[PDB]
């Protein structure tokens, strides 16, 4: 009853990957999480933003209109794109379907990030009835969105100007729609735009003496707050800067490509320096004593498995992305919630503020660990 039995589980290169998670278990965490997302509510109407012009806004429904939505939204689209599955395309039609008759929310540097999923979805079907959308808001953000000094977009949100200033979340919530909308409908000059919003992001937040990023910048004053290196924020340029690049699909050896490869580089070899033993981050990435934080770390996740499989870094950073993946898939709730995530979080005037953020599940979470888990997928190809 003996076998003949071919050795290779000695072999690098013949032993079959070792993967903590199946591909289908995988799958339907993703499901889950997105149904999650997708429940989001406020049915007490606790978290309604009110403005003194009259509105009153949901921004924890799904019926909302926020940049949450943009990002959730973006990671069911990846899942679609990645497996053709009809159900998770449905969730995003019907989102804009009911956004779009219901009305335009007003433009701002957070409700811009939508129209990046648009885009894809136009490229898709042609339907004619999304064009004006991207085109309306597209020129919005090239004309009519304002400037802070040397053209930067200013970070102006629903209820604040934020005079003068520029954040880290600008190039994923604009910017990269922007750019998308740019290639999609042949206007070279809004990729232009949003070429010089890197350069112009990158001179103003990075951080040269560790190559992570500060959470803001302000003309007014010439400074960058608190000087908080804040790992939700440094997060969503780990994500925007892989994508970016994909999306412009510059020669190797051009100078801007090469440049924000340099970059990207930078603040990925800093991040493996800080990553916890459990793979995840610091919420203040330089502090061991502050929190851990589960959504900055699925962002992180993200941005190094995508430029790690686009090349655009060294292979070996996929075991920065291995162990945060693991970290991440530990903090997911049998119900789909993305655990020791950390609450809203806007500019802070001194490190004790982001230290003190309550932890609390959040839209951005979920959508977050969507994301990160759906590209980690292109490794069971």
């Amino acid at each position: 009853n003996a076998m003949k039995v071919w050795p290779v589980k000695h072999s690098p290169l013949l032993r079959q990957p070792e993967r903590f998670i199946a591909r289908s278990e995988l799958q339907a965490l993703i499901r889950n999480v997105t149904q999650n997302l997708v429940n989001i509510k406020d049915e007490s109407g606790q978290f309604l933003l009110r403005l003194d012009d009259g509105r009153v806004i949901d921004t924890k429904g799904w019926a909302g209109w926020e940049w949450t939505h943009g990002v959730g939204l973006y990671g069911i689209y990846q899942y679609y794109q990645q497996t053709g599955d009809i159900e998770m395309r449905d969730i995003i039609d019907r989102w804009f379907a009911d956004r779009f008759a219901e009305g335009a929310t007003t433009k701002n540097v957070n409700t811009m990030a939508p129209f990046l999923t648009l885009a894809y979805r136009f490229e898709e079907t042609g339907r004619m009835a999304y064009l004006p959308w991207l085109e309306s808001w597209a020129e919005w953000a090239m004309h009519e969105m304002p400037r802070t000094e040397q053209g930067g977009m200013q970070h102006m949100t629903l209820a604040e100007e934020n005079h003068q200033q520029m954040w880290d979340d600008t190039l994923m919530m604009t910017v990269l729609p922007l750019a998308k909308i740019g290639k999609l409908l042949n206007r070279p000059q809004y990729v232009e735009e949003a070429t010089y919003q890197f350069l112009l992001h990158v001179q103003n937040l990075m951080d040269r003496e560790t190559g992570l990023w500060f959470h803001g910048w302000n003309y007014e004053g010439r400074h960058n707050f608190a000087r908080a290196r804040w790992a939700r924020g440094n997060s969503w340029l780990t994500m925007v800067i892989p994508d970016f690049l994909e999306l412009v699909d510059l020669p190797e050896g051009n100078a801007v490509r090469r440049y924000l490869i340099t970059v990207l580089d930078a603040q990925i070899a800093a991040l493996a320096e800080c990553q916890d033993d459990s793979g995840l981050w610091h919420t203040l990435l330089d502090d061991p004593h502050s929190y851990l934080e589960a959504s900055a770390t699925a962002g992180f996740a993200y941005g190094i498995l995508k430029a790690v499989r686009k090349r655009y870094v060294g292979q070996h950073y996929a075991g920065v992305a291995e162990k945060a993946i693991r970290g991440i898939v530990q903090n997911i709730s049998p119900q789909g919630e993305l655990l020791q995530t950390s609450f809203g979080t806007g500019m802070g005037s001194d490190l004790d503020f982001y230290r003190q953020i309550p932890l609390t599940s959040m839209p951005y979470g979920q959508a977050m660990a969507i994301l990160c888990l759906t590209e980690y997928l292109r490794k069971y190809f």
